[PDB]
DNA sequence: CGGCGTACG
DNA sequence: GCCG
């Protein structure tokens, strides 16, 4: 088992669920709390367990593994034991990680600004309601569509949402294309919001191309909110009888860098975090959405595909399917 | 012990 | 919290 989630298979459901879903709680609680490096840990000794060809049904089956020390190696016992980690559950009820969680999951709002609304006092989203004069109009829209940004997108969702991204971008843009990308590019059934790729096979051309876009779209009355190279907007879904807000995330790039974007925006973010981390560590070379940067040679990587950079880091590849880190 | 992804709005 |  490598230690870098990007040097194995991680397949999108796994033999380890329960065990996987424990410790991520750990790493949310330790996000909530600032300590980035207790929530990589927690992060990746879970993603371990996601790549693994079994269930783990005895403690010494974690001998050897990466990320797996004393207070992962703990967590998981107590589960196999006794069907609940103590540690765990107190951090499922507490009122801290429920707010926290509560806030951070609004639009708008991060673990900087649910921290300061938890330590003035505040609790609950009407809470917020009721003072919206500390709000941001993206925070305001946030919670206005909360409820249905709470509800899974559906891939049938995805196929529609596709349809009238494409037609915005064809007038915007004839010969642009629309390529899905984040989760559902993965193989999930489920997502909190759709993500697509637009590129132009000219290089070049693809400049001013997302304004043009979101013009259209928003004549179209399908924008319930936006705010460049990326639109984090609520479009208005047609629903039987109604519809429903749901978050879509637009991305253009130039077709030089696509297939960077398009690795970047696949993720897992665990992923493209453990990508990225072996790029600058193992290999010298300094990985983003935009491309691959050798600092010796001072020189950036062409890459006509993922596949090409997978090579060119020395990772044997994966599809989408296999990045669920 | 230092390090822990890397961008854009 | 764990790795190197
Ligand atoms: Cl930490
Ligand atoms: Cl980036
Ligand atoms: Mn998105
Ligand atoms: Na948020
Ligand atoms: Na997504």
């Amino acid at each position: 088992m490598p230690a870098y989630a990007c040097q194995r298979p991680t397949p999108l459901t796994h033999h380890n669920t329960g065990l996987s879903e424990a410790l991520e709680i750990l790493a949310e609680a330790a996000g909530f709390e600032g300590s980035e490096g207790r929530l990589l840990t927690f992060c990746r000794a879970a993603s371990v367990l996601k790549a693994l060809p079994s269930p783990v049904t005895t403690l010494s089956q974690l001998q050897g593994l990466p990320h797996f020390g004393e207070h992962s190696s703990r967590v998981v016992q107590e589960l196999l034991e006794h069907g609940v980690c103590e540690e765990v559950e107190r951090v499922r009820r507490s009122e801290r990680y429920q707010t926290m969680k509560l806030f951070t999951q609004i639009f708008g709002v991060g673990v900087k600004t649910a921290d300061r609304w938890y330590r003035e006092g505040l609790r609950t989203l009407d809470d917020l309601r009721e003072q919206p004069q500390k709000l941001t109009q993206q925070q305001k829209a946030g919670l206005q569509h909360h409820q249905d940004l709470s509800t899974p997108v559906l891939r049938s969702d995805v196929d529609a949402l596709q349809q009238v991204v494409e037609e915005a971008v064809g007038q915007a843009l004839p010969g642009a294309t629309v390529t899905l990308t984040g989760g559902f590019r993965r193989g999930k059934l489920q997502g909190h919001d759709v993500d697509f790729l637009i590129t132009h096979p000219k290089e070049g051309q693809e400049a001013g191309l997302l304004p043009r876009v979101m013009c259209r779209l928003q004549d179209q009355g399908l924008i319930l909110y936006h705010q460049f190279e990326r639109s984090f907007c609520i479009f208005r879904l047609p629903q039987p009888g109604s519809w429903k807000a749901v978050r879509v995330d637009l991305v253009v790039a130039p077709v030089s860098q696509f297939p960077f974007a398009l690795l970047g925006w696949t993720g897992s973010k665990l992923f493209q975090r453990e990508l990225r981390r072996f790029s600058r560590k193992e290999k010298g070379l300094w990985l983003n959405s935009h491309g691959l940067f050798d600092p010796e040679q001072k020189t950036f990587f062409q890459a006509a595909s993922e596949e090409d950079i997978f090579r060119h880091l020395g990772l044997e590849y994966l599809p989408p399917e296999q990045r669920n880190a």
